[PDB]
């Protein structure tokens, strides 16, 4: 990985040491990026849907992770799990449980350091993770992207900054995330997260993450380009808001 510092050094080092998960799976990959352009053809908002119980800004909550994915189901594009353990409380088997209870598309988020992870997700019945650009270096992104491809997922490539996108661009990533939130500082930033949206290619499937808890966020987002829409504290302190994000 690159050179890191603080808690994102730390995780880091939890990822490199993560234990491989053995299982067999039983449905085949539906993909998120293609279900979120058939929602963007049909004109209905795509709403990724994030499950975390915990995170290090401080989200706490107790919630059902099947009650709260079943719900969702009805109305978001996909769900995003969070696999985590110690920052944000996340496991294999809550994704495993879900991933048996639903059937629209899923993304399994971590910090994905290594090929085993992604395994990991195959075989826990994930569709697609994420890779983030600034913890890897530009061979390991290139690796692990296409090793991501080998099961058929597209990844979804998350950048936070303009050499994070020269990167993502370089490699040939057809699915970006940009998150407005710093990993390193977590501070959000919109307008940079808005200037990045701008310089990112039409044939990009683009999803926007992190601090997003009002519709006309979402609609403002929508007329910069951007595709999907990834949102977690908001939903899991609020579940009914979706109702309001899809209008
Ligand atoms: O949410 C956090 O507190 C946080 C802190 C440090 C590093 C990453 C973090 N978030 C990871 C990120 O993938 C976010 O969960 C999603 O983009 C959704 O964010 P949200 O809607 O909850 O603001």
């Amino acid at each position: 990985p690159r050179y890191l510092k603080g808690w994102l050094k730390d995780v880091v080092q939890l990822s490199l040491r993560r234990p491989s998960f053995r299982a067999s799976r039983q449905r085949p990959i539906i993909s998120l990026n293609e279900r979120i352009l058939e929602f963007n053809k049909r004109n209905i908002t795509a709403i990724i849907a994030e499950y975390k119980r915990k995170s290090p800004s401080g989200l706490d909550v107790e919630r059902d992770p099947i009650e709260y994915s079943k719900f969702m189901e009805r109305y978001a594009v996909g769900l995003s799990i969070l696999t985590e353990e110690k920052y944000f409380n996340g496991s294999y088997e809550t994704l495993r449980k879900i991933a048996s209870s639903v059937s629209i598309p899923i993304l399994m988020k971590d910090f994905i350091v290594k090929e085993s992870q992604i395994d990991d997700a195959y075989n826990l019945g994930a569709d697609t993770v994420l890779l983030i650009v600034k913890i890897l270096t530009e061979r390991e992104l290139e690796s692990l992207l296409e090793y991501a491809r080998s099961y058929g997922m597209e990844p979804l490539i998350e950048i936070n900054d303009e050499n994070d996108l020269d990167i993502a661009l370089r490699i040939g990533a057809r699915f970006i995330g940009i998150n407005s939130r710093d990993l390193e500082t977590l501070e959000i930033n919109k307008e940079n997260q808005r200037k990045l949206i701008s310089m990112i290619p039409s044939n990009v499937v683009k999803v926007a993450e992190s601090g997003i808890s009002e519709r006309n966020e979402i609609e403002e987002l929508r007329k910069l380009g951007v595709n999907a829409f990834l949102i977690g504290s908001s939903l899991m302190r609020n579940p009914e808001k979706i109702k309001e994000f899809i209008l």
